[PDB]
């Protein structure tokens, strides 16, 4: 479920780089 551990994993790594 849960998810939304990954999608904010990605979600901030991205915007952290990107």
């Amino acid at each position: 479920s849960g998810t939304l551990s990954t999608f904010f994993r990605l979600f901030n790594r991205s915007f952290t780089q990107a």
